[PDB]
DNA sequence: TGGCCCGGGCCC
């Protein structure tokens, strides 16, 4: 039942773009949450209604970068993100070189295999943005062993197994569960933290979802190119 | 830009 077994570490992905797909968007910022399958199992059970927002694991490995683009952000990006190509080339951020695929090759590395990425509606964005991105550079994808599921189709199967229309949005699903408001929103590390504490609801459940949907990153078709 | 889901908004 199971097409590539247990995933051991859990890396939590967002995106930050100059644009939608039709933009041709480049990657302005990006965050990782490397989160081992042990420090997840390890959250207590959501007690009470409604249910404390779970702290997130001692022992993980974070990662947040800011990548200068080539095209400038959309009216609505640099709005909501607060990020602009002037002021990334201002602060002497560089490009998505190889050296940044290096960066995340190193990173990837250092966590136990198989490893899965997580993003809020990865499959028609963040997985197919990324997977263009490395597909400009000639450096090797570094994530052709890995996989990756997207959250929304994984809340929306937690949702409907715990309470047999509704919104299921990052900003909504954090809300709905924690009757609270997601702090600093549309930034690359807000969100993917935002992330965690929606997985964290139920890690059990989530981590079985997790391993039957896995699919390797190298079947994500493009967004563009 | 491609799939969801009661063909027109979801969901940077
Ligand atoms: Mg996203
Ligand atoms: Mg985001």
């Amino acid at each position: 039942t199971l097409p590539h077994g247990h995933m051991q570490t859990l890396i939590f992905l967002d995106l930050e773009a100059t644009g939608l797909p039709s933009s041709r968007p480049e990657v302005t910022e990006l965050c990782l949450l490397a989160v081992h399958r042990r420090a997840l199992e390890n959250t207590s059970i959501s007690q009470g209604h409604p249910p404390p927002v779970p702290r997130p694991p001692r022992v993980v490995d974070k990662l947040s970068l800011c990548i200068a683009p080539g095209k400038a952000c959309s009216p609505g990006a640099s709005e909501i993100t607060g990020l602009s190509k002037a002021e990334l080339e201002v602060q002497g951020r560089q490009r998505f070189d190889d050296n940044l695929a290096i960066l995340l090759r190193a990173f990837l590395q250092r966590q136990p295999q198989p490893c899965c990425l997580v993003a809020h509606n990865g499959d028609r964005y963040d997985f197919p943005l990324l997977q263009t991105e490395l597909a400009r550079l000639s450096t090797p994808s570094p994530l052709d062993g890995t996989f990756c599921v997207d959250s929304i189709a994984a809340l929306k199967a937690l949702e409907q197994a715990s309470s047999p229309r509704k919104s299921y949005s990052l900003g909504s699903i954090y809300t709905r569960l924690y009757w609270q408001a997601p702090t600093d929103s549309h930034t690359a590390e807000g969100d993917v933290l935002t992330l965690l504490s929606i997985c964290q609801w139920k890690p059990q459940a989530l981590l079985q979802w997790v391993d039957e949907h896995a699919r390797p990153f190298s079947t994500v078709k493009p967004m563009y190119g």
